[PDB]
């Protein structure tokens, strides 16, 4: 019997309007040459984005169109939200100053983690916090409650009973909104179109308690409220807190981080994994040397749910997965303007990503010796 | 049998910069105004800091004077290094526009965790990354090392068989450096000022790999290499991978913030459980709805090793421990500028920090019953 | 016969913009600490503020609020504009790191100018540029137009007969405004309620040329159309191009800063020399070296209209005037937050500045010998 | 009998460096894109650069290493110096968002000026200031005087009786320098190879006067000492106050802009009427209406030294001079990237800038009819 949460934010939050302009300058570059190197750290405040940081490329990119046009994309659209996409400063203070045995570009630790609690191999509280707050955005840009403003967060405590989710605890929604909505009108709207198509009535019960806007009006928001910067919501783009992390940040970071790269193939590696009935949970760590292509560690955790012994399992891993930094690339074919999109709701979980293909599960079941013996 | 593996960053490093100037600038506020609101956010690359966010406080602070007193005193003092405390640019862009009842400032979830597996109740991978770092540092500014410069990182993986320390299997140390020194003369130096006198001969052996400035030559470095910012070492500043993590960043952040002072309080919880003998290791997870002063969960995870029952503890924790905001900044004594010395090689460990006392541990095992029985 | 130009700018305009808020810093400044040294140079653009420079004070101002409330009081109040005090970015860059005998803390050259063309002893075309653009702020700001603007400018071409005026020529008056007025709505009212009341019937006549918004539509102005620095409108703050310029900025610098003080008592020499009846127009040029007291230099043109010999003339100022740098502070009564009221319409010919004060009129007349023999 | 001064700075100059800046900046736009609209304006200060302002261009280019380079060149190379080309923060914040009958961008007023006092027709204060300071850095890159540092003023107090110069009254000198040399060596070394082999015996009389360094040591300097913005040397870029000046700024403005282009035009015009032999000295303004291509004004002073009526004068320049903005470009053959070379020590006196031919003298004296009668 225990309580755990996991919260997520929406693609108006300060912080997460920092990854998307990084990964959207990034992704404007790897259009035009896929082999940049890109290390784009976002800053945004009350009237201003500071995009800076290094890039080695060919590319010739508009850092303040591309900035403009995310922040207009997210719905910072007028000084009455705080903050205005047409308006706004833009600053750059960007530098523009065999293949598989390249040395990693720094050390590090990466997890990654499969558990088959939910179809998409995912934890259910970090899974149903991002589909809060993407739900929150779909409702406010499709015009269901057009007083939603960009900014808001949400959070979900499910209970569990040895190791089985019982229900839902505790449920916060956090929404931005304009000046005309009143907070009964906006708490009815957001259980009606935001909560109950989202969390399944099962789970919801007389002991579930919802705060919805509990600090009541919310019209002031995104960087007025709250400074954003690139990389400071690691634990809602990864597992909720379910799963460990390294520290390493995703957004504004091309496939040669082995921040990034690794952590995509930590997941692949478990939910293949977990895909292939090898365990029902999963949590990969890897680590690696400044210069040096192999990890200095390895590390699959199980958590005494895996079907064959442990060693083997790390066994399986050094065969079937190519760990080192251009090994991964190949592994998950990298090299394409893809991270716009995962610097919103969650770098995992969502199907259509390369890292989250089940390409191998049942090779690794096959190499692993499971298949049922008959008489 | 399992490899482990954490790393740690020195004081030079330009994350950690980020982080200390955001701390001494808190750290100056509250000398003159101890319920300060703080969220102080650096930025720091190629010439240049900026310093923003929001302060709510009657205090009068130089930020530019404080923020290169702290260049300073890292060691940034001339342009042969990548960056000078004395001619760099500092921008500024701060906003200054029954209690124990208040409501949480903001929603979250925090851990907290201890283990017996070192004297301070920390990982030993963490633990022994830190004094690496801390070492560089201290033989550079004594000048055992004086060609040493202020940028440097360290990681140390660990082997484990079932659960017990076998050895240290891999050392990384990378150390920034004046032009001076050849990488024959610096590899031995870090081995015998550095490696040697902080790591147990004990752990090492034949099987130990040693990566020594993997890459050579690292002179230039601090913000020239690479972008900094407050909040992007949130991993090296708790445990280094081997305990969860909440997202939320310490520094920069007053008492009030729960990012900060649930994880301090997490921290406090876990290490005097541990310390009371209630448990070998323990993870503690709470989470906040911002204007609810009763935490949304209460977590507490013992991995098996448990003494007494596990409902037993989490009823320990809520009769001994008062987890509301205020009741954190009450338990643990907030109020103080304590908290640039936490900016760097981390936050918890150092047992002289409130959050690192065991004021508890007895009176948590008489309140479970745990004593000998005679005859 | 010739014909002569000259400009103004109203306070909305982005470089005048740029001299009020450098001046706003200075007056918060001297309000708490009167012999503060301020260098404080202000840079607008789209979305944002920088003010930068150098103070050494013990005064204690919130750049910030300061530079909010300039912007909120010339109008800039929501993004439709191009500008919002409430909400641009505002960023700080400023470090804070016998008595008449001082020397000059800067070389230089500065001139000041006077004619008997107008009552206040000004060019009548700056005169006249100024009145129009002050006009335009006054019908905005007291709801006679309300769909005006900020940012606006004027020009006024007089034509002169040797040296007489005949009439005016020339017109232009551009201004910024909302998008519901239509262009003939516009010209209209700007021609009933700025030009007729501003400019004498008797000098606009058939060959008078208006050119009223000549480019039709300006909605979008101030700083989203045109950056705005400190010191870019010397010639509309001084004499419209009438006389010559040393090349000094005023806005943003203490009295000790003889580019400000040194051309404020050159016009305050001029104007009592043509008070006086010594001249009909007169044109001071002084200039120093850094660390020398005595001016390097003092020139008195008076364009052949002078009513004693020219030595004599140089002589009077010699004697009635102290030039030296803290001479010219105690001359004019400085020391007093007045300088905010000069950045926008021009620092000469308001009668209430005390460089406008001819108060040695008189003496300087006895002191030539100037009255009538009878008989 | 008349003292007339003027000043002129090197190009290490806070306001200089911007001016070079944002000239570097227009020239590798035009190198690409001769018809480019470029407004770059630039702000410098210890620490760092902002570049800013507004092109229209299909131009690629590196602002950065623009900036950089241009900061190399004037000779920033090192924190002792107080600024660093290869390690001060550059900022960017640049929005890139018959045709004689085009309109004025803006409106304003220019004035151009000539006099025979020297044989480039430039007044002989300003000439003999900048050629003062661009000895200086001559000296300085050689290696003469390696000691010197980049950022130095002159300024020179001419002696008139009555319009003829009779000698020099007052030479001021500061340079920045080393730490090594000191004061009584670096006065010596200044008259020798800076003043004394620039300024003529024959002006140099026991009245002269000479403050060499007259505060003494000058070590710290450029950004670090003074704010430097573009366009705040606008009467050093011009005539040293010889002549009036219309207010506008030429650096990082294109040829479109009148207030450069107009200026050169009006230089080029008064330069061939004093050439032509029409009159020994000569002041042109000439002013535009926003949209509107004929000047809204012209006017010929010739301070009573004309060789013909002055209303013919007038005449002959419609005649032979076509002031509009596009007529200007043709005119002088302004699409080239020819300005950085402007940006110090002065837009006129060097006769290979296309406005300093005087390939219209003849024609205008032709034109006049002046030509000697025999018999
Ligand atoms: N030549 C070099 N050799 C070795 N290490 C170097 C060298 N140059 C720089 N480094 C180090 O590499 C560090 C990068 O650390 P880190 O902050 O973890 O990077 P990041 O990519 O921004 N990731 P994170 O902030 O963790 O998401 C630098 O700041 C230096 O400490
Ligand atoms: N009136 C309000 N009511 C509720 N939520 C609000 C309100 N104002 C702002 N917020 C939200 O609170 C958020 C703070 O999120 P977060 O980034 O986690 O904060 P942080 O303190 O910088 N911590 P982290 O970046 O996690 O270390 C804002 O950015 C908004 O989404
Ligand atoms: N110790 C010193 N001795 C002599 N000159 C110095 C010293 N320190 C700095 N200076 C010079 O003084 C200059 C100031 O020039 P200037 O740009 O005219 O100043 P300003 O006050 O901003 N006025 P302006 O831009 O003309 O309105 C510095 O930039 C240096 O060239
Ligand atoms: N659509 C428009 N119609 C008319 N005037 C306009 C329009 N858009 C902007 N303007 C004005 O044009 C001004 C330019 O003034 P000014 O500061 O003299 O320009 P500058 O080119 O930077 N020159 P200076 O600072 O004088 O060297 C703007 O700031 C507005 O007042
Ligand atoms: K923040
Ligand atoms: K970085
Ligand atoms: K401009
Ligand atoms: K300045
Ligand atoms: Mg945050
Ligand atoms: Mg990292
Ligand atoms: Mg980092
Ligand atoms: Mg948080
Ligand atoms: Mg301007
Ligand atoms: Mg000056
Ligand atoms: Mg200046
Ligand atoms: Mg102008």
């Amino acid at each position: 019997k225990h309580l755990f949460t996991s919260e997520s934010v929406s693609e108006g939050h300060p912080d997460k309007i920092a990854d998307q302009i990084s990964d959207a300058v990034l992704d404007a570059i790897l259009e035009q040459d896929p082999k940049a190197r890109v290390a784009c750290e976002t800053y945004v405040k009350t009237g201003m984005v500071l995009v800076g940081g290094e890039i080695t490329t060919s590319a010739w990119v508009d850092i303040e169109k591309i900035t403009r046009n995310t922040v207009r994309e997210i719905g910072y659209v007028h000084s009455d939200m705080g903050f205005d996409a047409n308006s706004c400063a833009v600053l750059s203070a960007i530098g523009q100053q065999d293949p598989l045995e390249q040395g990693a570009g720094d050390q590090g630790l990466m997890f990654g983690y499969a558990t088959n609690e939910t179809d998409v191999l995912m934890p259910a509280p970090i899974t149903y916090a991002h589909r809060l707050v993407q739900r929150q955005a779909e409702v406010r840009k499709n015009g269901t409650l057009p007083w939603l403003r960009p900014d808001a967060k949400s959070q979900v405590t499910f209970q569990y009973d040895d190791g089985k989710i019982v229900g839902i605890d505790a449920v916060v929604l956090s929404t931005q909104h304009s000046e005309e909505i009143d907070q009964k009108s906006l708490q009815e709207a957001v259980m009606e179109e935001i909560i109950k198509p989202i969390l399944p009535a099962e789970w919801l019960t007389s002991a579930t308690k919802f705060f919805i806007n509990p600090t009541g009006r919310f019209v002031i928001g995104g960087p007025m409220g709250d400074c954003g910067l690139t990389g400071r919501k690691i634990i809602v783009d990864t597992y909720g807190g379910m799963a460990r992390h390294g520290g390493g940040a995703f957004s504004g970071k091309d496939p040669s981080k082995v921040d990034r790269s690794a952590a995509y193939a930590a997941r692949y590696v478990a939910k293949n994994i977990v895909a292939a009935g090898l365990a029902d949970r999963c949590e990969i760590q890897v680590s690696y040397a400044i210069g040096v292509a192999e990890p200095t560690s390895i590390m699959v955790e199980t958590f005494g749910t895996e079907k064959v012994p442990s060693e083997q399992l790390t066994l399986l891993v050094r065969e079937f997965f190519d760990l080192r930094p251009y090994g991964l690339i190949q592994m998950l074919d990298l090299l394409h303007p893809i991270y716009k999109e995962t610097a919103a709701y969650g770098h995992f979980g969502r199907e259509h990503f390369p890292w989250e293909k089940t390409d191998k599960a049942q090779l690794l079941r096959d190499a692993a010796g499971l298949k049922h013996h008959h008489h």
